[PDB]
């Protein structure tokens, strides 16, 4: 088993870039696919990364997955931030008998 | 391409056996492996299902998945219902190599 680590909420004015962080405790991150998933309140995630670094169909470019090993750590980075991103994002990943979720980032785009 | 519909909302008493399907809209249901994901309020989710019935380690047996070919869907079946279980509950799958997810259930146990 292992946890996924993840800074509780971050807060980034409109048309930045915003980097999400997540950090595997325990195991290689390179070991599994690690997700993305945006999530609305009230709505049913979205997924904006799988597999890493791809963007299903729909998603804008504006979303990129990236894969860190020195670190242990998967990222989530949003350019040109629009205030419809404002959401909360999970990474996610798989261990052996479960799928393991991070915390969650609140995004708040001031 | 296909969606994973749920019914909106669900209730039933605490100690009664609740069920929540997950209908994939085209597609065989048994085509993919099923999640189930348990969300309580201002949390992250949880896996209570994968793989159409396997339990994660500390998920109670009281939660149990099956797949209804029939209506194509898959269902989540809680039994010995408490308020705790209260949560919004989404079903999970694969669409080529995309995750989707279905629509989401509210679980109001009335107790």
């Amino acid at each position: 088993n292992f946890m996924l680590n993840q800074p509780h909420s971050v807060s980034e004015s409109p048309g930045k870039t915003v980097t999400i962080s997540c950090t595997r405790s325990s195991g290689n991150i390179d070991s599994n696919y690690v997700q993305w998933y945006q999530q609305r309140p009230g709505s049913a995630p979205i997924t904006v990364i799988y597999e890493d670094n791809q963007r299903p169909s729909g998603v804008p470019d504006r979303f990129a997955g990236s894969i860190d090993r020195s670190s242990n750590s998967a990222s989530l980075t949003i350019s040109g931030l629009k205030t419809e991103d404002e959401a909360d994002y999970y990474c996610q990943s798989y261990d052996a008998r479960n799928v393991v979720f991070g915390g969650g980032t609140r995004l708040t785009v001031l």
